[PDB]
């Protein structure tokens, strides 16, 4: 599924990421725009052998399993598949564990050199929220 800018706001504030460990919103948005371009069945194969998974990128190095990363763990406990449904709570629920690892949202390096310190309120404007 790939979700309008407005959709994915709302579909985000619904499963609670919405001032998640203190991110706004528009973050959260500004992050998915750049990870996946609001695509949920996005998957990019990293330099390490690992890959990235859906709306917001999520990196079987740690996070979920896909059976071919070796050493890797799997802390969100999903199969990396899940992370490419049209539903996106499986990558809330995971997003939520990896905002919360130390680092908030830094862990997204998009996110770090794309969104932080920019005008992030710019991708929730006009959005029946
Ligand atoms: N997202 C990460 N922390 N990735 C680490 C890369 C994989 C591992 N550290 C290696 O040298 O292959
Ligand atoms: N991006 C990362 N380095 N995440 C690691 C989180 C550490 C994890 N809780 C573990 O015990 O393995
Ligand atoms: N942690 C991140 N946000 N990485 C985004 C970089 C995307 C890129 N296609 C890659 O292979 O790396
Ligand atoms: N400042 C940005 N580059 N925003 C991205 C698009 C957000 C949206 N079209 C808005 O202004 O409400
Ligand atoms: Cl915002
Ligand atoms: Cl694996
Ligand atoms: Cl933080
Ligand atoms: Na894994």
């Amino acid at each position: 599924k790939v979700f309008g800018r407005c959709e994915l706001a709302a579909a985000m504030k619904r499963h609670g990421l919405d001032n998640y460990r203190g991110y706004s919103l528009g973050n959260w948005v500004c992050a998915a725009k750049f990870e996946s371009n609001f695509n949920t069945q996005a998957t990019n194969r990293n330099t390490d052998g690992s890959t990235d998974y859906g709306i917001l990128q999520i990196n079987s190095r740690w996070w979920c399993n896909d059976g071919r990363t070796p050493g890797s763990r799997n802390l969100c406990n999903i199969p990396c598949s899940a992370l490419l449904s049209s539903d996106i709570t499986a990558s809330v629920n995971c997003a939520k564990k990896i905002v919360s690892d130390g680092n908030g949202m830094n862990a997204w390096v998009a996110w770090r050199n794309r969104c932080k310190g920019t005008d992030v309120q710019a991708w929730i404007r006009g959005c029946r929220l």
